[PDB]
């Protein structure tokens, strides 16, 4: 069996978040599964960096900063215990699942300082190994999102506008930038307003899908071969490429748009 | 005699974040302004939403939703005090200006916490009161951002992928949500490795944009006269307004691309 971790940030048993992670859970260990969850309001998670989150001396303690004491730490094992936990549920688990409400056209604060605890340099990423290359090149990741809007208030014609744009700084930017495979976002619209049977249907919606969840073509990300990764080339996308692109109509990807159209959903659904 | 609040979320005193909040709020006073502050770490403030930021029974303890017992928490003057107090700053402040280290492309988790907990619905916005019709339509509201990546990694050929993507979900979910006049960002693009003469000169021409910063053109974002704003017709764009835009070249704003060319900087530059 493959590894799961689902990561859940709701602090009510009777929200529709922790029945999509029950639904999940149960899905997954009757497929043969072993899951692992982070439930951040369960676990009263610490959301704020700090010097706290090293044991001991620091490097630089007049001058403190996050990033370089971060690294130290967890390169001479002295990271806090609480960091270290939810880092070894994330090298154990091949899928990674996690379940919350949008919260201003982003993560909740708790799931949000989760990243920034736990995505420590060196263990979640490397200027040497980023994005496809990154260390979690061999796990995949799923966002499973609840909304108070309708999903066409996020349509194109939308008033808040498209959820791609929203999707892309989490998607690109903290997951595949990790090395994650980014699967199809599980995009649950107007929770509050859907009916009692179409709400037992979502659920087992959810279900259905995670039972092949690990055979799914990602999401497309442009890949980092087509960039200079250096420096002295300020990470530029490389001049044959940018010059291939030029008879092209559609962009890249949301990020990698290059002035022209967005490929259609394509932080929502796959190639 | 104006008023400014400078909402600052970096831990360090020695940082360069409190140094551009310290300049910020010295420039601010000698043309005349009231300058009030929230440095989040140094209050200690808690951005974690729950139960207790409601002094009181809940209207619903057997099925607690945040955003109907927040509201009803703040009509009924049941709101934690912490909140209240943040919620009084906003009132008074005509400028409120919100000074970050970029943080997994997006705000830090105190910061984001500081949005969830304060801008409460009634107070912060209403689905009858929304992006230019919203309560705060009279004050206006920048963004100070540091970096650790350089500018061409947020360039649309960049690594990254374009900057005006990354500002979107804040400048338009956040803050013009709620009525804001966005104002252009300051971008200060890896800080870290800028040599000490050049950040004597950022800290300057922070100061020298503040002395004139009421005046400056806003960010343009589509206005909410160009969708059916009720939920018959899903807040979607009038159809006048669709077939209008459909001999426009560029689509109205980054959210708003409807699969078009995004006009350049639009989430960076006014028009
Ligand atoms: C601070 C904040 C910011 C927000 N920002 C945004 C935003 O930017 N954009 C946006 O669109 N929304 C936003 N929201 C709204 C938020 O996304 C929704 O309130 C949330 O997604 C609702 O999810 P829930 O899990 O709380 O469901 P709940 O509202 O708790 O439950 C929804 C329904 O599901 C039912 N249910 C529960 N369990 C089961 C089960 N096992 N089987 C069947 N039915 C069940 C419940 O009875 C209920 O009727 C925000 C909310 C807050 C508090
Ligand atoms: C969890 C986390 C996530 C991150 N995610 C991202 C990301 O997604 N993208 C990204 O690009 N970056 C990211 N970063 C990097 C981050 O944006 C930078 O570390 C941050 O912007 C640096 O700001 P600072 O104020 O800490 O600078 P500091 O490192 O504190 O200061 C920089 C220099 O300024 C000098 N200085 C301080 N005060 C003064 C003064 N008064 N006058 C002159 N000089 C002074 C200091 O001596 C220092 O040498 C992340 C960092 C963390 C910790």
């Amino acid at each position: 069996g493959r590894r799961a971790l689902i990561v859940l940030a709701h602090s009510e048993r009777t929200s529709f978040n922790y029945a999509m992670k029950e639904a999940a859970a149960a899905a997954l260990k009757k497929k043969g599964w072993e899951v692992v969850e982070s439930d951040l309001y369960a676990m009263n998670f610490n959301p704020i960096i700090s010097r706290k989150d090293i044991t001991g001396k620091l490097k630089d303690p007049a001058n403190f900063q996050y990033p370089a004491e971060s690294v130290l730490a967890y390169k001479e094992g002295h990271l806090s215990p609480d960091i270290v936990a939810e880092q070894k549920k994330l090298e154990a688990a091949d899928l990674v699942i996690f379940q919350f409400p949008l919260q201003w056209f982003g993560v909740p604060a708790i799931l949000k300082g989760w990243f920034e605890r736990v995505f420590i340099g060196e263990f979640a990423y490397t200027y040497a190994a980023m994005y496809d290359k990154g260390p979690f090149w061999s796990k995949k990741a799923v966002l499973s999102i609840t909304t108070g809007g309708s999903g066409s208030m996020y349509s194109l014609q939308g008033i808040h506008g498209d959820m791609n744009v929203i999707l892309w700084p989490i998607q690109s930017g903290i997951l595949h930038f990790c090395g994650f495979q980014v699967l199809e976002p599980q995009l649950t619209y107007s929770i509050g307003h859907t009916p009692a049977d179409a709400r037992i249907q979502i659920l087992e919606g959810w279900k259905k899908r995670l039972e092949n969840i690990w055979d799914e073509t990602p999401l497309y990300f442009a890949p980092s071969s087509l960039f200079d990764l250096n420096f002295q080339a300020g990470f530029l996308m490389k001049k044959e490429v940018q010059d291939e692109e030029k008879n092209k109509k559609f962009g890249l990807s949301v990020g990698h748009h290059l002035g022209k159209s967005i490929p259609t959903d394509n932080q929502i659904k796959a190639r």
